[PDB]
């Protein structure tokens, strides 16, 4: 049971390091315009219950990267994400008052993603 958690959650950072990735291979005029778009943060993320976080931006997200333009496309990537997201967190998600950017987005739930499967290993 522990081991199905930290592969849900292994392939949800597999994701989104996928889009992190192919945001970084904009180009710059393109990027800079991109990374004028709000996101929100959790004030907390440490447990599987936070993902509504995630959960609530996911729609932003497919947006933004809907607005640019490849091989795969936006909305099987976040649908993939989503079921993921649905069936790990299983409560209303307390927002961070400062917005980030996509990239700082994706960097915090990465990092939040690697730091609750190192406590399954
Ligand atoms: S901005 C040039 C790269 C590009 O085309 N992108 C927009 C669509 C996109 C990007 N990364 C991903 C991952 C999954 C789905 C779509 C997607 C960057």
């Amino acid at each position: 049971s522990t081991k199905k958690t930290q592969l849900q959650l292994e392939h949800l950072l597999l994701d989104l390091q996928m889009i992190l990735n192919g945001i970084n291979n904009c180009k710059n005029p393109k990027l800079t315009r991109m990374l004028t778009f709000k996101f929100y943060m959790p004030k907390k993320a440490t447990e599987l219950k936070h993902l509504q976080c995630l959960e609530e931006e996911l729609k932003p997200l497919e947006e933004v990267l809907n607005l640019a333009q490849f091989h795969l496309r936006p909305r099987d990537l976040i649908s993939n994400i989503n079921v993921i997201v649905l069936e790990l967190k299983g409560f209303m998600c307390e927002y961070a008052d400062e917005t980030a950017t996509i990239v700082e987005f994706l960097n915090r739930w990465i990092t939040f993603c690697q730091s609750i499967i190192s406590t399954l290993t």
